[PDB]
Protein backbone atom coordinates (compact mmCIF):
# COMPACT_ATOMS: atom_id res chain seq x y z
CA UNK A 1 0.00 0.00 0.00
CA UNK A 2 2.10 2.87 -1.36
CA UNK A 3 5.43 1.04 -1.38
CA UNK A 4 8.71 2.30 -2.80
CA UNK A 5 10.46 0.43 -5.60
CA UNK A 6 14.20 -0.16 -5.17
CA UNK A 7 14.91 -2.96 -7.65
CA UNK A 8 20.87 2.14 -16.08
CA UNK A 9 23.28 5.08 -15.93
CA UNK A 10 24.02 8.10 -18.11
CA UNK A 11 27.43 6.63 -18.97
CA UNK A 12 25.57 3.80 -20.71
CA UNK A 13 24.56 6.31 -23.40
CA UNK A 14 27.85 8.17 -23.79
CA UNK A 15 28.81 6.55 -27.09
CA UNK A 16 25.29 7.14 -28.41
CA UNK A 17 24.84 10.82 -27.50
CA UNK A 18 28.45 12.02 -27.46
CA UNK A 19 30.42 13.76 -24.71
CA UNK A 20 29.26 17.26 -25.60
CA UNK A 21 25.71 16.22 -24.70
CA UNK A 22 26.69 14.15 -21.67
CA UNK A 23 28.35 17.19 -20.11
CA UNK A 24 25.39 19.39 -21.05
CA UNK A 25 23.13 17.02 -19.11
CA UNK A 26 25.41 16.89 -16.07
CA UNK A 27 25.55 20.69 -16.01
CA UNK A 28 21.78 21.22 -15.85
CA UNK A 29 21.74 18.60 -13.10
CA UNK A 30 24.30 20.53 -11.03
CA UNK A 31 21.65 22.92 -9.74
CA UNK A 32 19.57 19.91 -8.67
CA UNK A 33 22.16 17.72 -6.94
CA UNK A 34 20.97 15.90 -3.83
CA UNK A 35 17.40 17.13 -4.27
CA UNK A 36 14.54 14.64 -4.14
CA UNK A 37 12.60 14.10 -7.37
CA UNK A 38 9.79 11.67 -6.56
CA UNK A 39 7.69 9.77 -9.11
CA UNK A 40 4.37 8.08 -8.32
CA UNK A 41 2.35 5.72 -10.52
CA UNK A 42 0.13 2.64 -10.19
CA UNK A 43 2.43 -0.29 -11.00
CA UNK A 44 6.03 -1.39 -11.58
CA UNK A 45 5.31 -4.32 -13.90
CA UNK A 46 4.70 -4.44 -17.63
CA UNK A 47 5.39 -1.65 -20.09
CA UNK A 48 4.12 1.91 -20.19
CA UNK A 49 4.93 4.12 -17.21
CA UNK A 50 6.73 1.31 -15.35
CA UNK A 51 8.97 0.51 -18.32
CA UNK A 52 9.88 4.20 -18.44
CA UNK A 53 10.52 4.62 -14.71
CA UNK A 54 12.74 1.51 -14.55
CA UNK A 55 15.24 3.35 -16.73
CA UNK A 56 14.54 6.97 -15.83
CA UNK A 57 14.81 6.65 -12.03
CA UNK A 58 18.22 4.93 -12.14
CA UNK A 59 19.25 7.40 -14.83
CA UNK A 60 18.36 10.47 -12.74
CA UNK A 61 20.23 9.08 -9.74
CA UNK A 62 23.28 8.47 -11.93
CA UNK A 63 23.56 12.24 -12.34
CA UNK A 64 23.29 13.18 -8.67
CA UNK A 65 19.52 13.60 -8.35
CA UNK A 66 17.80 11.71 -5.53
CA UNK A 67 15.11 10.13 -7.68
CA UNK A 68 12.59 7.84 -6.01
CA UNK A 69 9.61 5.89 -7.31
CA UNK A 70 6.55 4.90 -5.30
CA UNK A 71 3.61 2.75 -6.39
CA UNK A 72 0.16 3.01 -4.86
CA UNK A 73 -1.82 -0.18 -4.35
CA UNK A 74 -5.48 -1.13 -4.19
CA UNK A 75 -8.11 -3.88 -4.64
CA UNK A 76 -9.28 -5.01 -8.07
CA UNK A 77 -12.41 -2.91 -7.53
CA UNK A 78 -10.25 0.21 -7.46
CA UNK A 79 -8.43 -0.91 -10.58
CA UNK A 80 -11.69 -1.71 -12.36
CA UNK A 81 -12.62 1.92 -11.79
CA UNK A 82 -9.26 3.19 -13.05
CA UNK A 83 -9.73 0.85 -16.01
CA UNK A 84 -13.12 2.41 -16.73
CA UNK A 85 -11.54 5.85 -16.27
CA UNK A 86 -8.86 4.98 -18.81
CA UNK A 87 -11.37 3.89 -21.46
CA UNK A 88 -13.62 6.85 -20.63
CA UNK A 89 -10.75 9.31 -21.00
CA UNK A 90 -9.80 7.45 -24.18
CA UNK A 91 -13.18 8.41 -25.62
CA UNK A 92 -15.83 5.86 -24.63
CA UNK A 93 -19.05 7.84 -24.15
CA UNK A 94 -21.26 4.97 -22.98
CA UNK A 95 -19.41 4.78 -19.66
CA UNK A 96 -20.87 6.58 -16.65
CA UNK A 97 -19.03 8.05 -13.67
CA UNK A 98 -21.01 7.29 -10.50
CA UNK A 99 -20.70 8.68 -6.98
CA UNK A 100 -19.62 5.23 -5.80
CA UNK A 101 -16.73 5.20 -8.28
CA UNK A 102 -15.60 8.69 -7.30
CA UNK A 103 -15.82 7.69 -3.65
CA UNK A 104 -13.74 4.53 -4.11
CA UNK A 105 -11.14 6.46 -6.13
CA UNK A 106 -10.81 9.20 -3.51
CA UNK A 107 -10.96 6.70 -0.65
CA UNK A 108 -8.09 4.64 -2.06
CA UNK A 109 -5.88 7.61 -2.90
CA UNK A 110 -6.35 8.78 0.69
CA UNK A 111 -5.24 5.48 2.23
CA UNK A 112 -2.08 5.33 0.11
CA UNK A 113 -1.03 8.86 1.11
CA UNK A 114 -0.47 7.61 4.67
CA UNK A 115 2.56 5.36 4.16
CA UNK A 116 4.70 8.37 3.24
CA UNK A 117 4.88 12.16 3.35
CA UNK A 118 5.00 12.90 -0.39
CA UNK A 119 4.90 16.60 0.46
CA UNK A 120 8.30 16.27 2.16
CA UNK A 121 10.08 16.17 -1.20
CA UNK A 122 11.64 18.82 -3.43
CA UNK A 123 9.56 17.79 -6.43
CA UNK A 124 6.64 15.39 -6.77
CA UNK A 125 5.58 13.88 -10.09
CA UNK A 126 2.36 11.89 -10.30
CA UNK A 127 1.96 9.80 -13.46
CA UNK A 128 -1.46 9.29 -15.06
CA UNK A 129 -5.00 9.33 -13.51
CA UNK A 130 -4.75 6.56 -10.89
CA UNK A 131 -2.85 8.56 -8.24
CA UNK A 132 -3.81 12.08 -9.37
CA UNK A 133 -5.93 12.58 -6.24
CA UNK A 134 -2.98 12.26 -3.84
CA UNK A 135 -2.30 15.99 -4.14
CA UNK A 136 -5.52 16.49 -2.20
CA UNK A 137 -4.29 14.69 0.93
CA UNK A 138 -1.09 16.65 1.60
CA UNK A 139 0.07 20.07 2.77
CA UNK A 140 1.66 21.36 -0.42
CA UNK A 141 5.05 22.95 0.21
CA UNK A 142 6.94 22.25 -3.02
CA UNK A 143 6.31 21.85 -6.79
CA UNK A 144 3.89 19.11 -7.83
CA UNK A 145 3.79 18.00 -11.47
CA UNK A 146 1.37 15.75 -13.33
CA UNK A 147 2.34 13.69 -16.36
CA UNK A 148 -0.36 12.48 -18.75
CA UNK A 149 0.70 9.37 -20.68
CA UNK A 150 -2.67 8.80 -22.35
CA UNK A 151 -4.27 10.16 -25.49
CA UNK A 152 -6.49 12.93 -24.11
CA UNK A 153 -7.87 14.28 -27.41
CA UNK A 154 -11.61 13.85 -26.79
CA UNK A 155 -12.26 12.35 -23.33
CA UNK A 156 -15.66 11.51 -21.89
CA UNK A 157 -16.45 14.92 -20.37
CA UNK A 158 -17.73 13.79 -16.98
CA UNK A 159 -14.64 11.67 -16.35
CA UNK A 160 -12.23 14.39 -17.45
CA UNK A 161 -13.93 17.10 -15.39
CA UNK A 162 -13.55 14.89 -12.32
CA UNK A 163 -9.85 14.33 -13.03
CA UNK A 164 -9.40 17.97 -14.03
CA UNK A 165 -10.34 18.81 -10.44
CA UNK A 166 -7.15 17.15 -9.22
CA UNK A 167 -4.93 17.97 -12.19
CA UNK A 168 -5.69 21.69 -11.95
CA UNK A 169 -4.10 21.73 -8.47
CA UNK A 170 -0.65 20.73 -9.75
CA UNK A 171 1.93 23.35 -10.70
CA UNK A 172 2.44 21.81 -14.13
CA UNK A 173 0.62 19.37 -16.40
CA UNK A 174 2.63 17.55 -19.05
CA UNK A 175 1.11 16.02 -22.19
CA UNK A 176 2.39 14.20 -25.27
CA UNK A 177 0.73 16.54 -27.74
CA UNK A 178 -0.52 20.15 -27.92
CA UNK A 179 -3.91 18.74 -28.90
CA UNK A 180 -4.19 17.01 -25.52
CA UNK A 181 -4.19 20.24 -23.50
CA UNK A 182 -7.81 20.63 -22.48
CA UNK A 183 -9.07 24.26 -22.70
CA UNK A 184 -10.00 24.48 -19.01
CA UNK A 185 -6.29 24.37 -18.17
CA UNK A 186 -3.88 27.28 -17.72
CA UNK A 187 -1.63 27.12 -20.79
CA UNK A 188 1.10 28.86 -18.80
CA UNK A 189 1.22 25.72 -16.67
CA UNK A 190 0.83 23.27 -19.55
CA UNK A 191 3.97 21.63 -20.87
CA UNK A 192 4.53 19.48 -23.95
CA UNK A 193 6.84 16.50 -23.45
CA UNK A 194 6.68 13.90 -26.20
CA UNK A 195 7.15 10.27 -25.22
CA UNK A 196 10.62 8.91 -25.96
CA UNK A 197 12.35 5.76 -27.10
CA UNK A 198 15.20 4.14 -25.20
CA UNK A 199 18.05 3.17 -27.60
CA UNK A 200 18.96 0.36 -25.20
CA UNK A 201 15.52 -1.21 -24.81
CA UNK A 202 14.72 -4.50 -26.53
CA UNK A 203 12.70 -2.64 -29.20
CA UNK A 204 15.52 -0.26 -30.19
CA UNK A 205 18.85 -1.88 -29.36
CA UNK A 206 20.95 -2.50 -32.46
CA UNK A 207 20.70 -6.19 -33.28
CA UNK A 208 23.47 -8.11 -35.00
CA UNK A 209 22.89 -9.46 -38.52
CA UNK A 210 22.96 -13.12 -37.49
CA UNK A 211 20.12 -12.56 -35.01
CA UNK A 212 18.06 -10.51 -37.47
CA UNK A 213 18.27 -13.28 -40.10
CA UNK A 214 17.29 -15.90 -37.53
CA UNK A 215 14.17 -13.88 -36.76
CA UNK A 216 13.38 -13.23 -40.43
CA UNK A 217 13.68 -16.93 -41.25
CA UNK A 218 11.34 -17.94 -38.41
CA UNK A 219 8.60 -15.74 -39.90
CA UNK A 220 9.33 -16.38 -43.58
CA UNK A 221 10.60 -12.88 -44.37
CA UNK A 222 13.07 -12.72 -47.27
CA UNK A 223 15.69 -9.97 -46.76
CA UNK A 224 16.87 -10.48 -50.34
CA UNK A 225 13.56 -9.10 -51.61
CA UNK A 226 12.01 -5.61 -51.12
CA UNK A 227 10.19 -5.03 -47.82
CA UNK A 228 7.72 -2.27 -46.91
CA UNK A 229 6.30 -2.25 -43.39
CA UNK A 230 3.72 -0.70 -41.08
CA UNK A 231 3.76 -1.31 -37.35
CA UNK A 232 0.56 -0.52 -35.42
CA UNK A 233 -2.34 -1.87 -33.43
CA UNK A 234 -5.02 -3.31 -35.69
CA UNK A 235 -8.02 -0.98 -35.99
CA UNK A 236 -9.93 0.79 -38.81
CA UNK A 237 -8.19 4.16 -38.38
CA UNK A 238 -4.57 3.16 -38.93
CA UNK A 239 -4.71 3.09 -42.72
CA UNK A 240 -4.10 -0.66 -42.82
CA UNK A 241 -6.32 -1.34 -45.84
CA UNK A 242 -4.70 1.65 -47.55
CA UNK A 243 -1.29 0.08 -46.95
CA UNK A 244 -2.52 -3.14 -48.52
CA UNK A 245 -3.63 -1.13 -51.58
CA UNK A 246 -0.26 0.68 -51.68
CA UNK A 247 1.54 -2.65 -51.48
CA UNK A 248 -0.56 -4.16 -54.27
CA UNK A 249 0.00 -1.19 -56.55
CA UNK A 250 3.76 -1.21 -55.90
CA UNK A 251 3.84 -4.98 -56.52
CA UNK A 252 2.55 -4.30 -60.04
CA UNK A 253 6.02 -2.85 -60.78
CA UNK A 254 8.11 -4.62 -58.13
CA UNK A 255 6.74 -8.20 -58.18
CA UNK A 256 8.98 -9.44 -55.36
CA UNK A 257 7.90 -6.81 -52.83
CA UNK A 258 6.75 -8.03 -49.42
CA UNK A 259 4.46 -6.22 -46.97
CA UNK A 260 4.84 -6.63 -43.20
CA UNK A 261 1.81 -5.67 -41.07
CA UNK A 262 3.15 -5.80 -37.53
CA UNK A 263 1.37 -5.34 -34.24
CA UNK A 264 1.40 -6.42 -30.60
CA UNK A 265 -2.01 -6.37 -28.89
CA UNK A 266 -3.42 -7.15 -25.45
CA UNK A 267 -5.08 -10.45 -24.62
CA UNK A 268 -8.15 -8.39 -23.69
CA UNK A 269 -8.39 -6.27 -26.84
CA UNK A 270 -11.10 -8.17 -28.80
CA UNK A 271 -11.82 -5.31 -31.21
CA UNK A 272 -8.13 -5.24 -32.05
CA UNK A 273 -8.06 -8.96 -32.77
CA UNK A 274 -11.30 -8.73 -34.74
CA UNK A 275 -9.78 -6.15 -37.09
CA UNK A 276 -6.70 -8.41 -37.32
CA UNK A 277 -9.01 -11.14 -38.58
CA UNK A 278 -10.63 -8.78 -41.09
CA UNK A 279 -7.19 -7.81 -42.30
CA UNK A 280 -6.32 -11.46 -42.93
CA UNK A 281 -9.62 -11.96 -44.79
CA UNK A 282 -8.90 -8.92 -46.96
CA UNK A 283 -5.39 -10.11 -47.85
CA UNK A 284 -6.52 -13.57 -48.83
CA UNK A 285 -3.97 -16.15 -49.90
CA UNK A 286 -1.22 -13.73 -50.93
CA UNK A 287 1.49 -14.96 -48.58
CA UNK A 288 3.88 -12.20 -49.65
CA UNK A 289 2.01 -10.20 -46.99
CA UNK A 290 3.17 -11.18 -43.50
CA UNK A 291 0.82 -10.49 -40.59
CA UNK A 292 3.15 -10.56 -37.59
CA UNK A 293 1.74 -10.28 -34.09
CA UNK A 294 2.27 -11.60 -30.57
CA UNK A 295 -0.40 -14.20 -31.35
CA UNK A 296 2.39 -16.16 -33.05
CA UNK A 297 5.42 -15.17 -30.98
CA UNK A 298 6.22 -11.65 -32.18
CA UNK A 299 7.50 -9.51 -29.33
CA UNK A 300 9.70 -6.41 -28.87
CA UNK A 301 12.92 -7.96 -30.16
CA UNK A 302 11.13 -9.42 -33.19
CA UNK A 303 9.47 -6.10 -34.02
CA UNK A 304 12.97 -4.62 -33.73
CA UNK A 305 14.29 -6.97 -36.43
CA UNK A 306 11.32 -6.43 -38.75
CA UNK A 307 11.82 -2.67 -38.76
CA UNK A 308 15.56 -3.13 -39.30
CA UNK A 309 14.96 -5.36 -42.31
CA UNK A 310 12.49 -2.89 -43.89
CA UNK A 311 13.39 -0.79 -46.92
CA UNK A 312 10.50 1.59 -46.38
CA UNK A 313 8.22 2.10 -43.41
CA UNK A 314 4.68 3.45 -43.52
CA UNK A 315 2.30 5.03 -40.98
CA UNK A 316 -0.89 5.92 -42.86
CA UNK A 317 -2.95 6.66 -39.75
CA UNK A 318 -6.24 8.56 -39.98
CA UNK A 319 -6.23 8.72 -36.17
CA UNK A 320 -2.95 8.70 -34.19
CA UNK A 321 -1.29 9.75 -30.94
CA UNK A 322 2.41 10.70 -30.86
CA UNK A 323 3.34 7.65 -32.94
CA UNK A 324 6.37 6.02 -31.29
CA UNK A 325 6.46 3.45 -34.09
CA UNK A 326 7.53 6.30 -36.37
CA UNK A 327 10.16 7.34 -33.81
CA UNK A 328 11.42 3.73 -33.70
CA UNK A 329 11.72 3.59 -37.51
CA UNK A 330 13.49 6.93 -37.70
CA UNK A 331 16.00 5.75 -35.09
CA UNK A 332 16.78 2.77 -37.33
CA UNK A 333 17.51 5.20 -40.16
CA UNK A 334 14.39 4.22 -42.07
CA UNK A 335 12.62 6.66 -44.36
CA UNK A 336 8.98 6.89 -43.25
CA UNK A 337 5.94 7.72 -45.38
CA UNK A 338 2.91 8.75 -43.36
CA UNK A 339 -0.16 10.94 -43.07
CA UNK A 340 0.02 14.37 -41.39
CA UNK A 341 -1.82 13.44 -38.19
CA UNK A 342 -1.03 13.35 -34.49
CA UNK A 343 2.70 13.15 -33.82
CA UNK A 344 3.44 11.83 -37.30
CA UNK A 345 3.03 15.36 -38.64
CA UNK A 346 5.52 16.76 -36.12
CA UNK A 347 8.11 13.98 -36.32
CA UNK A 348 8.43 13.76 -40.09
CA UNK A 349 10.11 16.69 -41.80
CA UNK A 350 8.66 16.22 -45.28
CA UNK A 351 11.25 15.72 -48.01
CA UNK A 352 13.95 15.76 -45.37
CA UNK A 353 13.58 12.84 -42.96
CA UNK A 354 10.57 11.24 -44.64
CA UNK A 355 7.42 12.06 -46.58
CA UNK A 356 4.02 13.24 -45.43
CA UNK A 357 1.34 12.19 -47.93
CA UNK A 358 -2.40 12.69 -48.44
CA UNK A 359 -3.40 9.29 -49.83
CA UNK A 360 -2.50 5.89 -51.26
CA UNK A 361 -1.59 7.12 -54.74
CA UNK A 362 0.86 9.63 -53.29
CA UNK A 363 2.33 6.95 -51.03
CA UNK A 364 2.82 4.59 -53.98
CA UNK A 365 4.82 7.23 -55.85
CA UNK A 366 7.01 7.82 -52.82
CA UNK A 367 7.54 4.12 -52.06
CA UNK A 368 8.74 3.66 -55.66
CA UNK A 369 10.91 6.77 -55.43
CA UNK A 370 12.70 5.47 -52.32
CA UNK A 371 12.97 1.93 -53.69
CA UNK A 372 14.47 3.38 -56.89
CA UNK A 373 16.86 5.79 -55.16
CA UNK A 374 18.49 3.97 -52.22
CA UNK A 375 21.05 6.78 -51.95
CA UNK A 376 18.29 9.27 -51.19
CA UNK A 377 16.64 6.73 -48.89
CA UNK A 378 19.95 6.39 -47.07
CA UNK A 379 20.37 10.15 -46.90
CA UNK A 380 16.88 10.72 -45.50
CA UNK A 381 17.21 7.86 -43.05
CA UNK A 382 20.42 9.30 -41.62
CA UNK A 383 18.79 12.69 -41.04
CA UNK A 384 15.78 10.99 -39.47
CA UNK A 385 18.04 9.17 -37.01
CA UNK A 386 19.73 12.43 -35.96
CA UNK A 387 16.40 14.16 -35.47
CA UNK A 388 15.52 11.38 -33.03
CA UNK A 389 18.95 11.49 -31.40
CA UNK A 390 18.62 15.20 -30.69
CA UNK A 391 14.90 15.20 -29.91
CA UNK A 392 13.26 11.95 -28.88
CA UNK A 393 15.55 9.61 -26.93
CA UNK A 394 15.35 8.92 -23.19
CA UNK A 395 18.35 11.10 -22.34
CA UNK A 396 16.79 14.11 -24.05
CA UNK A 397 13.55 13.28 -22.25
CA UNK A 398 15.37 13.35 -18.92
CA UNK A 399 17.08 16.56 -20.05
CA UNK A 400 13.69 18.24 -20.47
CA UNK A 401 12.71 17.24 -16.95
CA UNK A 402 15.84 19.02 -15.74
CA UNK A 403 14.81 22.10 -17.73
CA UNK A 404 11.33 21.93 -16.21
CA UNK A 405 12.42 21.52 -12.60
CA UNK A 406 15.03 24.27 -13.00
CA UNK A 407 12.32 26.66 -14.18
CA UNK A 408 10.33 26.13 -10.99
Amino acid sequence: KMYEVKERKLEDYKSIIGEEEVSKIQEKAEKLKGRSFVHVNSTSFGGGVAEILHSLVPLLRSIGIEARWFVIEGPTEFFNVTKTFHNALQGNESLKLTEEMKELYLNVNRENSKFIDLSSFDYVLVHDPQPAALIEFYEKKSPWLWRCHIDLSSPNREFWEFLRRFVEKYDRYIFHLPEYVQPELDRNKAVIMPPSIDPLSEKNVELKQTEILRILERFDVDPEKPIITQVSRFDPWKGIFDVIEIYRKVKEKIPGVQLLLVGVMAHDDPEGWIYFEKTLRKIGEDYDVKVLTNLIGVHAREVNAFQRASDVILQMSIREGFGLTVTEAMWKGKPVIGRAVGGIKFQIVDGETGFLVRDANEAVEVVLYLLKHPEVSKEMGAKAKERVRKNFIITKHMERYLDILNSL
